[PDB]
């Protein structure tokens, strides 16, 4: 089969109280660490747990697109860990190029509190990501 | 059968912010006894709990080898205690021999959290380790 | 049939820092309260909850024995009650009498915390006893 | 399951005239090495040799007991090795503690000629042990 | 088969009014005859007959035990003869050791009369043992 | 079943150049202790082995016989332990007494060489048997 | 699953007279890219074109050995291209870490000509390798 | 198949009192002659007679072990030959090379008898090996 490389990342975090959090190209290690290569994703690995009532929504973007187009839907956590899931179909399958973008915005998780201007309790999320990439192009003398 | 004798134990420790944990031929009340003997393991218990959200990974370490080759995986808590075996396969299951050295490094598990510099809430792990031992050198007069 | 008599009761405690809890003839009310009769024990009722990380084992022991032979296990706790039962075989059976002496230790538990010197969180564990007991000598004139 | 360790250990020794040979806590390597462990045996492996027309019995002793109640049965040797098993049922299974005494007598071999008053000719038995122990108490903070 | 030799003894006896009656090691022909050798029980013989109202209770004693942990249960008579058989199950088992000691107590049996300090009707019980036998040390040379 | 007791005993000797040699009441533990009891014989535990090339048979006596009537039948040995069971049928059956006798001959066995008068190798034979007994004349007050 | 990132990479070179060509870690753009990681090989996509007649030979390497244990064996060429796979089964699949040596010999191809001492003629081989490569040590804060 | 060469040797030896016995590279001729080759061993052929009980262990050496890992047990002889085959299993596989070394420890038997320092009676054993070798390097111009 012509078929390429295929990858998986892990990465973890904590939430904030008026802020959206941004994973991008180099939150990454391995697709960071080339630089200059052109990845897409499929599937991710989420797993929550806040120490008090707390939650999280996790907007993936597409390429070259101002705005999100799917929600993972917001969630609540407790001590047990809850994980969920992100997968897209066919056209919010876009490929992404970070090659020529230093920064780049792939997926990000918005925090939240009920309570009007409250601190979010101390919570740790982790997501792994799993992403397919194109060969390395080989040298061609 | 040429069968050799099997052994199991159990062991606890509290994870720590900035640190990995070695367990070591002498952390192993049997193991660490003999202190001139040769062991393999097959299968772990692992359970764990944490008083808040906190994350750990077991490393499994092979043999003669300068950095592991297998992992656990990132993992989460909460109060409900959470359990996970790692068995080694064909391969990862080169022997061990802690006769020759006072202090060797089989399996560790480094700790961590989310929030930048912060300390991990109190919590207790406990593994148990499955062990495989070579026949006591029968006295030859 | 020539069956007897079969009972069974619960108690409820806390666990300790440093120290094994044993429960005794008279820590059992029904079999306690006769205070001169003979007792077998078949199987346990064992529920526990910890406020934070906690660990328990309770080693049974068999009459006329300096040490335990059996083990519950170590275990740990959280939020959610865990149980766990014991029940001895064939030879891990023998018969109890307490009729001779004011202070007799049956099962017990010892308590357990990972980190060196550090008070066990708040907590309570309650085991109940399945007693099967011999006849009650009927008088005879 | 909570299944303990199980152990395996041979030892080897020379019959004499009017003598019983002793086979105690110290003589199985992994049994003797600990000092300090509950142990219990299931099976044994034995295995005989004469030069010349000579017998054995090995009896086997229970805790606590004061004289044997189970025999291998009286054997006859050749050049040919002999093997006979000798495995106790419910009953005969009791525990043996060597962690007080430095010498308990486990089970031993009576030798024994047929010609009075005459010597055993060279020759070569071995006996192999099947021990089940317990776990090793893990330390308890 | 390591199989042992099994014995087969009958013994009768008249009951009294406020006393028990000890069958010992020398009220069986066969087992006291030899005066120092190990055997165990496994099923009793009892029949009884009384001329008049007259109950009895035949408790069954275990080696080493300060008291007996089963009971064959009141028993009445009337002319017809009564037959009631008590066979220990594992545990109720242990093996007696008669060599050491002139006088033990296997079995006995309580007498018992309903009205107040009124004397036993001329009556006759006899009951018959199975005993299981350990080898006749065979003089070793 | 009105089943009487059995037994077996186990005995080891070595033959002679011109001897037979006699198995007596005595010979058997068991059957000579009591010095008065009616016994009987049904099969034999034979096992024989020699140093070098020596012959045995055994012959079997029925009671109040001036000769015996069956043969085990000329023997070899050589290393290898070799057993031969002998068991009368009905009519070589008869009852032996020998609560009247204090030397009775029961079974014995005549060695044999093949060259003129010379010497046994040495060698040992043992010879296991099994009697039935009837029971012990219960005192009669 | 607790799966790993696996990767495809394909490199193309020139053979030569009297020398080996060896493939390091370096060679393939993926794997020589971080400079600091454990992988490990499979399967290898082989391709080969020679404008005349020209052997060739690769030669495998496991990790710290002295010597290769695997032949690929000696191939010709011709004008069709020619392709070999190359996989190793259990023991000759040890690790490779590239990560502490700037310079790793993972697998090489010796060229080859009958004609003594004469130049290998124009060709073309390109070699395919199959890793699978263990995860990227998260950043542990 | 790129199926290699495979070979059987065979040697025999004597044991003695005190003493460990090394078959090393050179110990078997097909493999010794080369001098320079890389070799493995799949299974064996022990045979072993002794004039008078006496017995041996075969432990197994893996290649760069300080110490064996496999066993073969101990052993007794007789007369009649023995034989026991050792096959090491995935992992007690590796590779061996007697190259750069003129002196190798691959297997060997320690002997052993029972009495305490006694002299080994006449015996002979012999161990036949069967060994897989790689293609002898094709001489490339």
């Amino acid at each position: 089969a012509a078929a390429t490389s295929l990858v998986y990342d892990t990465c973890y975090v904590t939430l904030t109280e008026r802020a959206t959090t941004s994973f991008q190209r180099q939150s990454f290690p391995t697709l960071k660490g080339m630089g200059d290569r052109a990845f897409q994703v499929v599937a991710f690995t989420i797993q929550g747990v806040s120490a008090a009532p707390l939650m999280y929504n996790a907007r993936l973007y597409n390429p070259g697109d101002t705005d999100s187009v799917h929600a993972t839907g917001v969630q609540l956590m407790g001590t047990v860990p809850r994980t969920v899931r992100l997968t897209p179909r066919v056209g919010q399958n876009n490929w992404f190029f970070g090659n020529t973008e230093e920064a780049e915005t792939i997926l990000a998780i918005d925090g939240l509190v009920s309570t009007k201007g409250a601190n979010a309790p101390s919570n740790t999320v982790i997501v792994t990501g799993c992403f397919r990439l194109a060969p390395s192009e080989l040298q061609s003398s």
